[PDB]
């Protein structure tokens, strides 16, 4: 379907945009925001510990996108087994999840 | 270092932007470009099979970024164990790698 394709593109684009903002937060802070801090950490410095350092004016993203069905995206952090995920719940409660965003390596 | 911090932010930002473009390519084609097709497949329809379907005007990214030290970013796809990575070689040949970008799930 056409609407379905467009919705899928929005979900994937938003989740990767959130991923990038979360990675910029982590470069400044050495860790991602926790689920307790939430994606809100990307727009205002978190009140819950661990506190952010050198928080940039305006935060890390211009706005927090919502999914095509009007649900906020959700953050699992630090997550089970230290795997950080960002997901949409979908229209039907079958989550579309961008998994283990922290899987980066230095060296081969 | 100040330059070093800037370079690191650029590498992470670029690699995530490339990740997003690759994911959009995959939504249209059901698979990522292969290493043989390369990141070039994000800017112009790939000459090598498997050919892209209905390739969009302007491709998937305005232009390919280069890393802070003048090297192209590199794509491993489909990769060892089907794990797709995008990386910078670094100034010193110690790669900074955004790993297993295809790790997404449907359902919990
Ligand atoms: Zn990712």
């Amino acid at each position: 379907g056409n609407k379905e394709k467009a919705d899928r593109q929005k979900v994937v684009s938003d989740l990767v945009a959130l991923e990038g903002a979360l990675d910029m937060y982590k470069l400044d802070n050495s860790r991602y925001p926790t689920t307790e801090q939430g994606l809100q950490a990307l727009v205002s410095a978190p009140s819950a510990e661990p506190h952010a350092r050198n928080y940039p004016e305006g935060g890390y993203i211009r706005r927090l996108p919502q999914d095509p069905w009007g649900s906020d995206y959700q953050l699992l952090s630090p997550g089970q087994h230290g795997q950080v995920d960002i997901f949409s719940l979908g229209p039907d409660g079958v989550p579309e999840s961008n998994d283990d965003i922290g899987n980066w390596t230095i060296g081969f």
